[PDB]
């Protein structure tokens, strides 16, 4: 079906460690779209065509306000293309970068898109397994909507594919390499929710060796702008026994979410 000389390509979107996507606009109808572009030659040599074949499979079948369209895909001889939902507000870790720090009404928000998408996914047994601000992208009307799903799988699940950059956003049994579920998910929420408030995530280090003690003890500590009630939500979800975090039903529900979310369930 599909091929590149249906496409007019533009600027670049964004570089991925595998995926280089752009602007495009396909020709007859004028659509515009986001087109992620990835080598056969590196895919083949890392050994992660299960992980594209994956995102295609679940982000094409999944549908939600809060979780990123794919629409389809095609190849050529050296090259695999996915064509995905333009995100015309760009990253949430751009908007961060910007900022510096999120007041707790945004954080509050996303927190409840978030938590709505992960829902709707964990009411699948789909676990993303790789939620951090690069991968959080913001529609046109700012809305988030959470994008690649190549790491996602089915729980309950171990690990077969080798680790690649940052620790910062996995929970303990991800990172020792135990047996895992849904709750990985609920880990890397109270990640983010501390990140979006403080500027940093809670266990950043200066070295790989030194970041994986801190997640493994969960040893974070909080400035004194974060409030009492951001504060009892975050360390409800970095608990290091999964089953000891909470529901996502009791994040949708918390006082402090409620209070300053601008956003329903
Ligand atoms: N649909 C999109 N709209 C706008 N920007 C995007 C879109 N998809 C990806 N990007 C940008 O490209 C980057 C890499 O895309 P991603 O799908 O995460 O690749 P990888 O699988 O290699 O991480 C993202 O962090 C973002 O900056
Ligand atoms: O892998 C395939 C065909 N293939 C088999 N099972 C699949 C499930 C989903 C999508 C494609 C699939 N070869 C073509 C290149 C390719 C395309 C998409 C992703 C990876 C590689
Ligand atoms: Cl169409
Ligand atoms: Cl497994
Ligand atoms: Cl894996
Ligand atoms: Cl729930
Ligand atoms: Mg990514
Ligand atoms: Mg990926």
């Amino acid at each position: 079906q599909w091929a590149l000389e249906d496409f007019e390509i533009g600027r670049p979107l964004g570089k991925g460690k595998f995926g280089n996507v752009y602007l495009a606009r396909e020709k007859q109808s004028k659509f515009i779209l986001a087109l992620k572009v990835l080598f056969k030659a590196q895919l083949e040599k890392a050994g992660v065509e299960h992980q594209l074949r994956r995102e295609v499979e679940i982000q094409s079948h999944l549908r939600h306000p809060n979780i990123l369209r794919l629409y389809g895909y095609f190849h050529d001889a050296t090259r695999v293309y996915l064509i995905l939902e333009y995100a015309p507000l760009g990253t949430v870790y751009r908007e961060l970068q910007k900022l510096s720090k999120f007041d707790e009404q945004r954080t509050a928000t996303y927190i409840t898109e978030l938590a709505n998408a992960l829902s709707y996914c964990h009411s699948k047994r789909v676990i993303h397994r790789d939620i951090k601000p690069e991968n959080l992208l913001l529609g046109s009307a700012g809305e988030l909507k959470i994008a690649d799903f190549g790491w996602s799988v089915h729980a309950p699940s171990s690990r077969r594919t080798t680790l690649a950059g940052t620790l910062d956003y996995l929970p303990p049994e991800m990172i020792e390499g135990r047996m895992h579920d849904e709750k990985v998910d609920l880990w890397s929420l109270g990640v983010l929710c501390y990140e979006f408030l403080v500027g940093k995530p809670p266990f950043e280090a200066n070295t790989y060796q030194e970041t994986y003690k801190r997640i493994s003890r969960v040893e974070f500590t909080f400035p004194d702008f974060v409030t009492e009630g951001a504060r009892d939500l975050i360390s409800r979800l970095l608990k290091h026994n999964p089953s000891q975090r909470p529901m996502l039903r009791e994040v949708l529900e918390h006082p402090w979410i409620t209070a300053n979310s601008s956003k329903p369930s």
